[PDB]
């Protein structure tokens, strides 16, 4: 019993994290096989801030001005391209420690656990999610950039995220490891701003599943909705649209525990109308949005 | 910017996790040097779970009884011995991959991180705070007795918690790794319930200064308060006496914030008289008590772990 904002266990991806140094910046790379990826920013100097010419920029660099340091080693870079807003460093060494990986761009509402790392070293793990404005939020200090975010699918390591950027409102834009970014954003330092933000009505409906999984019951009542009238409520509420597809993926769920997928969608409009009065939900006080339905079924069933 | 719930690093740890099979029952065991711990109760089937004699049903067992599996590798038990509630299996392999450690026992309301396994493969990461009444609020399913918590100290796993049980409300009890129960608790199939909790006053405050340091101000008030009165608030809300070291421990984010600890205490008291009013702190309409201070200033500075 109990739920828990649960992270993957990092140290697949601990393995991964070096120093990437250009000029007077560090931050983050991932060590790959004979690949460090990091973000292309790394290059850019003080004046390089608002509309820099990435291009015009690495073709000015050597393999020598790029260091890497792997724990207290040097690695010797041998080449490097530019992809999207990632910088591929080709090095003289495969990483022994690289585990089964691939690049997997994902969705709004998607969730991945996040290694935190300052100078090629990591600091702490913890639960995010792709918010619906492709922001994410995350915890991260100045010198964080190159921290990825993943899952782990038995023991191959899905890649889904690289942190690039923070935005005026405490919120975390970045790319997939093919180098695009997540939402409309740019890696350079002119004026952006994320779009209002909304709720992942899918994942408070998974929530709300994994409570009355865990023995929880006082939220539910004797009615139920139209997908249309649910949507029409739960818009006002700055919540988002709720698909078929998101029906489907309720699907086993709403099986185990023997509530109709519409049905649970009347609790959440009662919960959104009534609050909660006092009570909590698996020991939280507002609907919880960064469990998706699969992290419901693999922490509540294995 | 950002304030999240999270826990160490996990790769040392992971590489010290095994499965420990005694007849049906399988868990997980903590390999570090040549011995690998384990709850004791993995000797036990479902009648001996009612009422064991622990010392008796070792007697019987020998050290081919005991399957250890490191990955895909079997490890080769050379004795058996118990320390309190922990099994301890001498192996004829030391690990290799045994990282600078201590053994450690922690105070309720210190935090700690748990790699929650199953068959001894590491299946999740998350963090917990020892509750006042010695439980945690933990997340795990059967097969993750043995799971283990830990703190890092600069290179150094500090070892302070291993999975025993489930309590009928839900929540989780265990031992340090020197088999020593944390609370009131045995290990035995028989009626047993978590006492009434608190909550831990100084990782409130630690978390309110999260807040401030990442801009949510609205519950600052111009008010202070003394030791003494604000304990009697404390008292009647359930909240853990607030100690002249606690306040001490908070030096540091009272600096860095510029908010006195009792300045902040009065806020504190205004919150739990009068609540939240709709509004929202660190994203939490509940006052979060499962950051200590360590944990504050760690996450706002940046202090990493090799
Ligand atoms: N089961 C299952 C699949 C699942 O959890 N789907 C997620 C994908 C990301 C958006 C939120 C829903
Ligand atoms: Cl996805
Ligand atoms: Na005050």
């Amino acid at each position: 019993s109990g739920f828990r904002k649960m992270a993957f266990p990092s140290g697949k991806v601990e393995g991964c994290m070096v120093q990437v140094t250009c000029g007077t910046t560090t931050l983050n790379g991932l060590w790959l096989d004979d690949v460090v990826y990091c973000p292309r920013h790394v290059i850019c100097t003080s004046e390089d801030m608002l509309n820099p010419n990435y291009e015009d920029l690495l073709i000015r660099k050597s393999n020598h001005n790029f260091l890497v340091q792997a724990g207290n080693v040097q690695l010797r870079v041998i080449g490097h391209s530019m992809q999207n807003c990632v910088l591929k460093l080709k090095v003289d060494t495969a990483n022994p420690k690289t585990p089964k990986y691939k690049f997997v761009r994902i969705q709004p509402g998607q969730t991945f656990s996040v290694l935190a790392c300052y100078n090629g070293s990591p600091s702490g793990v913890y639960q995010c999610a792709m918010r619906p404005n492709f922001t994410i939020k995350g915890s991260f200090l100045n010198g964080s950039c190159g921290s990825v975010g993943f899952n782990i699918d038995y023991d191959c390591v899905s890649f889904c995220y690289m942190h690039h950027m923070e935005l005026p409102t405490g919120v975390h834009a970045g790319t997939d490891l093919e180098g695009n970014f997540y939402g409309p954003f740019v890696d350079r330092q002119t004026a952006q701003a994320a779009g209002t933000d909304t709720t992942i009505t899918v994942n408070v409906l998974a929530w709300l599943y994994a409570a009355v999984i865990n023995g929880d019951r006082w939220f539910l009542n004797r009615f139920t909705t139209t997908l249309n009238d649910f949507n029409l409520v739960a818009m006002k509420y700055n919540y988002e649209p709720l698909t078929q597809d998101h029906v489907d993926i309720l699907g086993p769920l709403s099986a185990q525990t023997g509530i109709a997928v519409l049905d649970m969608c009347a609790s959440l409009k009662e919960l959104l109308q009534n609050g909660m009065n006092g009570r909590t939900i698996l020991g939280s006080a507002l609907l919880e949005d960064e469990f998706t339905p699969f992290d419901v079924v693999r922490q509540c069933s294995g």
